[PDB]
């Protein structure tokens, strides 16, 4: 089959691997964050590009998309833009993007689908983990920037 997952989001991926890996110290959970947000996306994607929702689904998982281009945007200024970061902010735009995945997917996938949504975003809605993240440790900042330099090339090109 093809390749679901780009070369540019696969380094965004890794990068928040090992932010995670770096705040927990546990490799094997960090491994299972970041899998299960594959796993999720990669759900979506299937679902979404082969035209299986229907009309409530699919206001809900355009919904998704917005909020999610919103955080992707947030996050790279958060990242620019001294003295703007604010976990509060993103915290809530991942919430709300929890909540749409939840509410998108009810109907086709079941309670293990569910786990893995609130296993994701307990990790990364955490506002210690975020700030923490946006804070002044280096190893956190040089993770960061790779992130943010992925995601905005991911935004500049219309995938976020
Ligand atoms: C602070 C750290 C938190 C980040 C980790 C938790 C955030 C996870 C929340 C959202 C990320 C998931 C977004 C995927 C949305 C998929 C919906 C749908 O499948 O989109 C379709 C697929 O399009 C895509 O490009 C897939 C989206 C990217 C997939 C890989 C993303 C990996 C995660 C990157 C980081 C997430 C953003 C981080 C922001 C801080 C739309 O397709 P199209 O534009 O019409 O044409 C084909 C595209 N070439």
């Amino acid at each position: 089959g093809p390749k679901l997952i780009d070369d540019t989001s696969s380094e965004v991926l890794d990068e928040l691997y090992r932010v995670t890996k770096e705040y927990t110290r546990n490799r094997k959970e960090a491994q299972k964050i970041i899998k299960n947000l594959i796993k999720m996306v990669v759900k979506l994607g299937v679902l979404y590009r082969n035209g299986q929702f229907n009309n409530e689904e699919l206001a809900l998982v355009e919904r998704f998309r917005k909020k999610v281009h919103t955080l992707a945007m947030t996050a790279v200024s958060f990242y620019q833009i001294d003295f703007t970061f604010d976990r509060r902010v993103m915290s809530n735009l991942l919430n709300d993007c929890r909540e749409l995945l939840h509410q998108a997917i009810n109907r086709h996938l079941t309670a293990k689908s569910h786990a893995r949504i609130n296993h994701v975003f307990n990790h990364f809605a955490d506002c210690d983990f975020l700030a923490t993240l946006y804070g002044p440790s280096e190893v956190y900042r040089g993770h960061l920037q790779k992130i943010c330099e992925g995601v905005n090339k991911m935004l500049d090109e219309g995938n976020l």
